[PDB]
């Protein structure tokens, strides 16, 4: 079961999250910056499979819902996006991985000098993004080895140190709510 939970806002707008029983969460923004709300675990696994129900994800502009963690040596943020808002984050296209009844674009982009785990950094991140949005309210698996062994395919490897993973709301610049359940 879900040992973390993660409540990071930028402290722009209004971003209100419940640390709720067990695996679920809420939260509700208006006029966000950034924020990245959401529970898992506090050391990722590369073999993890992740479970969650999204009772709801209602985005009223940008907003992501995705498993989404951090390696160190060297500093990656990833994000398997299962569903999304207005926007459909992309970035250099490496191929696809299908997995758990659906397929993904794989992506990396170099984010520079940019807010990390470890303050302001240059690093890479590495995207699978659904070609569809997933339906929300179903019980959703991501297996995330099949995503990880995609990515080293295409010479996409992790750190050697693993923080956190978690199944993650994350807002841009808008407004919403969402109420997940992970295990
Ligand atoms: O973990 C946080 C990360 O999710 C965010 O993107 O940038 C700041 C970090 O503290």
């Amino acid at each position: 079961t879900t040992n973390y939970w993660q409540d990071w806002t930028d402290g722009v707008g209004t971003v209100n999250a419940s640390n709720l029983a067990g695996g679920q969460y809420s939260v509700s923004w208006t006029n966000c910056g950034n924020f990245v709300v959401g529970k898992g675990w506090s050391t990722g696994s590369p073999s993890r499979v992740v479970n969650y129900n999204a009772g709801a994800f209602s985005p009223n502009g940008n907003g992501y819902l995705s498993l989404y963690g951090w390696t160190r040596s060297p500093l990656i943020e990833y994000y398997v996006v299962d569903d999304w808002g207005s926007y459909r984050p992309t970035g250099t296209y490496m191929g696809t991985v299908t997995s758990d009844g659906g397929t993904y674009d794989i992506y990396t982009a170099t984010r520079v000098n940019a807010p990390s785990i470890d303050g302001t950094q240059t690093f890479t991140q590495f995207w699978s993004v659904r070609q569809s949005k997933r339906s929300i309210g179903t019980n959703n698996t991501i297996t995330f080895a099949n995503h990880v062994n995609a990515w080293k395919s295409h010479g996409m490897n992790l750190g050697s140190s693993w923080a956190y993973q978690i199944i993650a709301t994350e807002g841009y610049q808008s407004s919403g709510y969402a109420n997940v359940t992970v295990w």
